[PDB]
């Protein structure tokens, strides 16, 4: 009874899991259009554009503040901590992904490096906040520059730390609003269970390579991760994904890390307790440029293709940090990255019916790399935390 | 000549009440294009574009510190004290509506519930400055997500009030934003009289249902909604409506309480001494949500096209808050409330070179019913307003 | 050696200069698509994107305070001071433009006054940061409406001046933006190098009018303009102009006063020793409303099409002021003025051809406008400067 108690929230997003493939196995038979699936999936669709609203709102107020509080000097320090954390863990992944193609088996290219550089340096910040630059045969498509905003307010912030007294300010103006913002995700943590279990309900009711990612996913956030985090922290990290628990049944369902990222916020200042400072350091930009598990389930999906090495890897990267929160996003980078090769897009007619479910695995992997690279980077920060302290 | 004086502004308005119609019937033969008559009608055009501006960054600043200053408790209490006004005379409109039918007689359904769900959570907040929600046949219309915004103002105001001394800067800075977009309003009462005038003249230079709904609108303004100002605060009401006189003739010309609320603000807590932080409280929801007067010609042109019950009543009234601001709004709501009941759309072409007239009466009911209900709060507020002070 | 270490970053935009040309000259043949080029002239589209980025925050956050800091009724003084120095130099260069056409000679007309009218005051002040309204036959068309945005800043700044210790908040908040936005631009300006070297050399790989605009545009800014410095400033201008000098090179590759503007600030505030109020007030309007490069380039082209008087001076000044920052503006407002007149737009196909350096040289003809003309304010600002001291 009393575990009941504590975990109300976490069992009941496990009941969400149970009773929305219950619920969806119990409406499996679809003599109903997709339209009408749509109408059924509906309460769970409420769900995103709430975690939608506050992304922005969030992503902007906790880099502003996280590198203000910071030391302008010791943030580079720090930035370059996590950054070795995010180049080798996308390199171990990239890796992996050539090991599980070599015993199992089973727009143009040059523009997407050129709008990436494009998207950091966004033309408009008003532009950025809901539409991201993409050369097309108007330039300028929906979806959030997350990339742009993260970029912008990483400099901003940083700008503000070597103001001191005049920047205090908009600092003290960025942590009441990123306070504000995540006292509104307080009330968006209850209405996630009866959001998930008709999210996951609506998106069943619509290839050993499936089962292939699976394999490669769970090795690397297993045993990659979890040995990186007791590597250097020299703690368990099976207490540390227990913390993290809310979140990653949220990503599970969500399948956006910069969706579940006001979650796990919660799930690392409340139950793992991480120092606000470095969850608004490392978070953010985790939930932007981590390629852990979107490049070890895209890469994979490049090499399936050639049956019907260097250049695949870089262009598999610069997919997902180009397409941040874009529409038809997975859609489109296994699109653009076959043109690289030359393999037909054929292929492809087959993914998008089985993606679903895969790019809810690829954003938990993601995450839990975010989480425990926030850990990681917490053990190297207690020098120049202290000293602010 | 001192009462020329004082109600210099008002007694502007009722003379471009008078030269508009007199300037319209001196121009009333057209041998001019269309587009003459939009060059002509130019300088209450730009009144508009001056009043539009304005409305985003005081619906947001209001509702903010609003619900702020006042008690996070409380606020639920008054709330329910609120929607209490806007239920009952929502059902007495609908219902005085039936018996003018009675007496003289003269994008989908689902989608109508659904888009207005969608609406009031917006998925992107600078998106929700100037864009909405309608699912058609991309999905994001223009128009400002006004529901969205007041929605989230709400939800944000009242996270403030439970931050206390964090949240105290953010207040202080919308209070400010609320007094410095008052400030600017006080030259566009100037430039109203000049504005209403070429407004109006424009748009008369260009059936007994006409004037059914003329009978019910004017029924309910002077009865209905008096009557029920004299019951609970037991002040009389044609001394509270003598005050937002300047407010309900800007009504009277601009057609949306939306734009005319600036005004009805300075109409309520100048002229008629209503408190900021109820004003601030009832008047923006008012102007979103009200139903009296719209609803009340919504549906007698329901029962109107029938001749060449509950469900129509759902469904005009859905029509209005799933168009708080959006581009030819009156056109669109009574296209989609005659696809729930069958009839043809072949009376609506008629409707149109009629409600230029229609609309503006409708907005001068909303208005009044929105100051009248914010001095029917007030009284049932008095309790919970001198314990803040 | 010593002039090499202090003007360090004003050398290096001298040698982006010669160093452009010559990689121009050595890439001048072209077996390449102008696809190619775009991809070439990259390092210095970067630089563009980086500048428009800080514009709106600027050119909002300058004015607010620049007004705010100023007395209400002083800034009205200093304002009227400012609007001599505007109307003068543009009467003195459509003048020049008369008399080098007598010596040498080698949408809809009404709407470009309507639509002027209309993005005076912005509808939507979020719409007005990356929309400009222009009747098209949707019609709030891309481009950041910086006439709306630099109108509205000059009222909205004017009432916190008048609100006094409620306004203090919000001036100190744009205050502390207006710091951070120009913090930002320390970086920018030792990007611009790298930028311009590849901005120009793609430019130039892609008629004695040429010639004979050149011929008015350094006659007016090394005649025209310093006279109307040394008459009332009594000061030397080439000493005034020697510190604008970084900012009249970025001018000469940019072609835009707007993103320039960062440039001009630093340069007039830190160079030549500007009171930063006076320059918040000056340059975001010089850099809107300046005609004196922009007429004497645009009327001497609307004479040079007449060959294959009152009325062709007022249209060519609203072109500009109605082309704030619109796409492909030169373009344009060329077009709609060869209407006001009738002569054929065969012409154009040919100014477009060698527009490229000629825009060049116009913007910074408005930038040294500005720049000379926020001086000359200066010298009569010294009664109402040394008040608020
Ligand atoms: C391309 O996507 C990125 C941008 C940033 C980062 C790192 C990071 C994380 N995580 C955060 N929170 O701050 C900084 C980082 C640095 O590497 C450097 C550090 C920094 C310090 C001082 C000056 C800087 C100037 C520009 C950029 C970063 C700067 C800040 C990683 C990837
Ligand atoms: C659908 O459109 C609406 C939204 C709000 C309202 C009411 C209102 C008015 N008028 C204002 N100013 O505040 C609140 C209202 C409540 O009912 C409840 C009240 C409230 C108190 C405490 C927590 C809340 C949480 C969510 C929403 C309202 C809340 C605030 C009416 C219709
Ligand atoms: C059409 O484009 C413009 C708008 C403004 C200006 C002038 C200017 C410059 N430069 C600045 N910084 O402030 C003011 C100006 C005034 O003429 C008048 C001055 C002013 C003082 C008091 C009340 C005002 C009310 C409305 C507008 C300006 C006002 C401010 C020039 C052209
Ligand atoms: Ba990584
Ligand atoms: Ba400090
Ligand atoms: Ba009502
Ligand atoms: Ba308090
Ligand atoms: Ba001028
Ligand atoms: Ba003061």
């Amino acid at each position: 009874k009393s575990f009941l108690r504590r975990n109300a929230l976490l069992l009941l997003t496990v009941l969400a899991v149970i009773l929305g493939v219950v619920l969806g196995f119990l409406l499996r038979p679809y003599p109903l259009s997709p339209r009408e699936v749509k109408y059924f999936a509906f309460p769970g669709e409420l769900l995103m554009r709430m975690l939608k609203m506050l992304i922005l709102p969030l992503i902007v107020s906790s880099l502003i503040t996280g590198l203000a509080s910071l030391d302008a000097k010791a943030s580079g320090r720090l930035g370059m901590r996590a950054v070795v954390y995010y180049m080798s863990t996308t390199i171990i992944a990239v890796v992996l992904g050539i090991i599980l193609v070599l015993i199992i088996h089973p727009k143009e290219v040059l523009d997407c490096f050129l709008d990436l550089a494009r998207n950091i340096f966004p033309s408009n910040l008003v532009s950025a906040a809901f539409r991201s630059y993409s050369t097309t045969y108007g330039q300028e498509v929906e979806g959030m520059n997350i990339l742009g905003l993260v970029v912008f307010s990483i400099v901003f912030g940083i700008a503000l730390g070597k103001m001191g007294e005049q920047g205090q300010l908009l600092v003290d103006f960025f942590n009441s609003l990123n306070e504000a913002t995540m006292k509104l995700v307080a009330i968006i943590m209850w209405y996630a269970p009866l959001g998930i279990l008709f999210l996951i309900a609506g998106k069943i009711v619509e290839g050993m390579y499936m089962v292939t990612v699976i394999v490669g996913l769970v090795i690397h956030g297993l045993i990659v991760l979890p040995l990186i985090y007791f590597l250097i922290t020299r703690k368990n990290p099976f207490v540390f994904i227990a913390g993290i628990l809310q979140a990653l049944i949220t990503a599970l369902g969500t399948s956006s890390s910069s969706a579940t990222l006001p979650i796990t916020f919660k799930c690392l200042e409340e139950n793992n307790g991480v120092d606000k400072r470095i969850t608004r350091f490392v978070l953010p930009v985790g939930a932007t440029i981590n390629m852990d598990g979107t490049a070890l389930y895209e890469a994979v999906a490049a090499i399936f293709i050639a049956q019907v090495i260097i250049t695949i890897s870089i262009t598999a990267t610069a997919a997902s940090i180009g397409a941040a929160g874009i529409p038809q996003a997975g859609l489109v980078t296994m699109v653009i990255v076959l043109t690289a090769v030359g393999l037909p897009t054929d292929d492809i007619t087959l993914i998008i019916a089985v993606d679903w479910l895969l790019d809810r695995f690829r954003t938990m992997v993601n995450v839990l790399g975010d989480a425990l690279g926030a850990g990681i980077v917490e053990h190297l920060s207690r020098k120049e935390l202290e000293k602010q302290d």
